[PDB]
């Protein structure tokens, strides 16, 4: 996360850190006791045995509850950067209680409103090309960027209705490498997307691109 601040215990009760080959890799959201929502690009085609999920901790290396994966369901039309969602089934159930809770999803057909505030969290880089990965969770608040402005930045066909954008025109606040799959929530803490892609991190006039839960609810509901 670029230009963020440390998350407080219980900020994101549903966030999970996803390690791969024992190293930092992605973020995710706990939907219920055995299901995690992440970005398809975090898991598509990789050996599932390499992954571990950690819930109930601000730290990606210790505390909370861990689980291996039982199965992975990547959106069937995942291609390029589009439809970048995957559902993970956990071999260890994670009960709600304490600092663990399940996400509340945006409504089917909802589209985040340009200008509204959204908060993204993760354990990713704190600068584009940055080396170090935080051990403790970071968060950042950015406004939603209209799809029109976003298409202005990336191209009309690069930004689909299965994506939404967020960022500051001047840059400096964004999701970065290792934040992929993690949550983006609205002002009410409703899960509206998953960190997906962008051009570098926190660049002026290059918004962060998020997989849209509202537009992909049929996929999510089929497998949650």
């Amino acid at each position: 996360i670029v230009g963020g601040t440390s998350a407080s215990a219980g900020d994101f009760p549903f966030i999970v850190s996803i390690s791969r080959n024992g190293g930092p890799w992605c973020g995710g959201s706990l939907l219920n006791a055995n299901t995690v929502l992440t970005a398809a690009h975090c898991v598509s085609g990789y050996a599932q045995s390499g992954f571990q999920i950690r819930a109930g901790s601000l730290s990606r290396t210790s505390g909370g509850i861990t689980s291996s994966l039982s199965s992975v369901r990547v959106h069937p039309s995942y291609s390029g950067n589009n439809n970048d969602l995957a559902i993970l089934k956990l071999s260890t159930s994670i009960p709600s209680g304490g600092n663990i809770g399940y996400a509340r999803l945006a409504a089917s057909g909802s589209d985040p409103v340009a200008g509204s505030s959204a908060t993204v969290a993760g354990w990713g880089a704190t600068s584009e090309g940055g080396s170090s990965t935080p051990v403790n969770l970071l968060k950042v608040t950015v406004p939603i960027v209209s799809r029109a402005t976003c298409r202005a930045q990336y191209g009309t066909s690069a930004i689909t209705n299965q994506m939404f954008c967020a960022g500051v025109s001047s840059g400096g606040k964004d999701s970065c490498q290792g934040d992929s799959g993690g949550p983006i929530v609205d002002s009410s803490n409703t899960l509206i997307g998953a960190v997906s892609w962008g051009n570098g991190c926190a660049r002026p006039n290059y918004s962060g691109v998020y997989a849209s839960v509202g537009a992909l609810r049929s996929f999510i509901d089929t497998y949650a």
